[PDB]
């Protein structure tokens, strides 16, 4: 996989944020993960972990995996990186976000993620408390 250019238009929610991307405005959804929705217990958390990672960065990337690179609402489908650090990892490792939506020739980091939803829930994190 490889990392490519983006930069931050609006934060969203918690995985979802506006990038623009070959200097196109475009929703990005990130891969592997599900977030509490805003209204949902932890969503404001999660909301606003994503946007201050997101807000804070020098640089945002995206990375696409081997398959669909967009969904069917238009959205892109990516792994998202903020000064070099994985937001689709974080969420997770946070305890703010579950390992989902582990579509087969989209899953080239999904271990990754599995463990470190592992190590959340060995701490009690957020969702996991
Ligand atoms: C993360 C992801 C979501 N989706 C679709 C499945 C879900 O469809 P439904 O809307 O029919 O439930 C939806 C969930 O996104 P959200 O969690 O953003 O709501 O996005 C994909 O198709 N591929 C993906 O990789
Ligand atoms: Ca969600």
């Amino acid at each position: 996989l490889h990392k490519e250019p983006a930069t931050l238009i609006k934060a969203i929610d918690g995985d979802t944020v506006k990038l623009m991307y070959k200097g196109q405005p475009m929703t990005f959804r990130l891969l592997l993960v599900d977030t509490p929705e805003f209204n949902e217990k932890y969503g404001p958390e999660a909301s606003a972990f994503t946007k201050k990672m997101a807000e804070n960065a020098k640089k945002i990337e995206v990375e696409f995996d081997k398959g669909q690179r967009t969904d069917k609402y238009g959205r892109g489908l990516a792994y998202s990186y903020a000064d070099g650090k994985m937001v689709n990892e974080a969420l997770v490792r946070q305890g703010l976000a579950k390992v989902a939506y582990v579509y087969k020739g989209n899953n080239t980091h999904e271990q990754l993620l599995r463990k470190a939803e592992a190590q959340a829930k060995k701490e009690k994190l957020n969702i996991w408390s």
